[PDB]
DNA sequence: CGTACGTGCGTTTAAGCGGTGCTAGAGCTGTCTACGACCAATTGAGCGGCCTCGGCACCGGGATTGTGAAAAAAAAAAGCTGCA
């Protein structure tokens, strides 16, 4: 349907998935923080201890831009990120 | 319940050792006089004694500040549902 419309929607990577799973899994409040999600994110056996935190940082920055996720205050530290996916297109928009 | 610490490995580092070589500077000696003790005479700073009057302790009255109770809202929290 037209040009740059009805697009691929490439499935996110295992860390970007873990960020979303973890945010919903313990999410019933006004925001889930970077440091919070990291705390039991690393409980997962395949999680790369040395870099994982940085991967989760890449994910959250991209998920917010995607409009998959949204920040309650979300500048640098604390941030707090609620999945804003609920009331949206869900299919992508420019 | 989360992870900071303790353990134990293999790998890396530089302390420790014994030695040599060089000389700064610690420390000793001898000399000589500037400086401090000691003294006697002089006298004025600082002592005790004494008097006074204004600060400050104490009081009463009023202004002000902070606390706690009760009632009522805002909010998290909890237990309760069917679905999916
Ligand atoms: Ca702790
Ligand atoms: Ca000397
Ligand atoms: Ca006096």
């Amino acid at each position: 349907k037209k040009r740059k419309n009805s697009k691929k929607k490439n499935q996110p990577g295992k860390y970007s998935q873990l960020v979303v799973e973890t945010i919903r899994r313990l999410g019933e409040r006004n925001g889930s923080s970077l440091a919070k999600i990291y705390t039991e994110a690393k409980k997962v056996p395949w999680f790369d201890q040395q870099n994982g935190r940085t991967y989760l940082k890449y994910s959250i920055k991209a998920l917010v831009q995607n409009d998959t996720l949204l920040q309650v205050k979300g500048t640098g530290a604390n941030g707090s990120f609620k999945l804003n996916r609920k009331k949206l297109e869900g299919g992508g928009e420019r």
